[PDB]
């Protein structure tokens, strides 16, 4: 599944819902601390729609529970992530992957 813990507070009070667009901060581990990836390095946070089906499922479910303004850690195990596939590269089949969010902004 998918499990939160929190680095900073958020307002918990303003929570995404379906159809909206989340604009998050992110750096993307391996379970050994290796980053594959990070929009903190491009400085262009990312943003993706709730509910659209273009992103992982543990993030649909992980950045469902962030209030606007909290950072969490997302541990997203892999058939909430990219299962036996893997991304062509980048990450291995059966990998757990850990995700730091911010979760920025709602449009
Ligand atoms: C693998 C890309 C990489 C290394 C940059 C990354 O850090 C990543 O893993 N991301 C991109 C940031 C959002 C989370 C995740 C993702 O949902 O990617 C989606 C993949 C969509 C998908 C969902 C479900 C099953 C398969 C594929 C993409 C966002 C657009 C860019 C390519 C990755």
């Amino acid at each position: 599944g998918v499990q939160v813990e929190t680095i900073s507070p958020g307002d918990g009070r303003t929570f995404p819902k379906r159809g909206q667009t989340c604009v998050v901060h992110y750096t993307g581990m391996l379970e050994d601390g290796k980053k594959f990836d990070s929009s903190r390095d491009r400085n262009k946070p990312f943003k993706f729609m709730l509910g659209k089906q273009e992103v992982i499922r543990g993030w649909e479910e992980g950045v469902a529970q962030m209030s606007v303004g909290q950072r969490a850690k997302l541990t997203i195990s892999p058939d909430y992530a990219y299962g036996a596939t893997g991304h062509p590269g980048i990450i291995p089949p059966h990998a757990t992957l850990v995700f730091d969010v911010e979760l920025l902004k709602l449009e």
